């Protein structure tokens, strides 16, 4: 997992203003686990309009399928 | 940490319908919450869960994902 591409792809996602507290570590299984705090734009409900896009991108681009994404304004 | 008491308090929170993928390790907590679909959980649920986990369990390193 290239942490720079992960950061770039998070900030490249429509409706993402910023992020912090990105953690990416290996589970016992050796599979990637990710947590992140995302500040979404005021115009989008991120549950509907950002979360599915971040899930899709993290799976497709990084093979990360164990995700917990929190949104703040 | 009593996961049974964490479970009760999460489910006791207004706007919470269910949760899964609760993980607590050295304390850090992650969880997936299904909110009531009539509630945007970003203002009506998230701060409430964060203050409850702080008050009741001394847990402040939290990541809560709302979905479904
Ligand atoms: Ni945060
Ligand atoms: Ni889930």
């Amino acid at each position: 997992v290239d942490l720079a591409e992960v950061e770039k792809q998070i900030l490249a996602t429509p409706g993402v203003k910023s992020f912090h507290d990105l953690h990416i570590w290996a589970l016992t299984s050796g599979k990637a686990s990710l947590t992140v705090h995302v500040v979404n734009d005021t115009a989008v409900n991120p549950e509907m309009e950002v979360l599915p896009e971040l899930k899709q991108m993290l799976a497709d681009k990084f093979d990360i399928t164990h995700v917990t994404i929190q949104f703040e304004l």
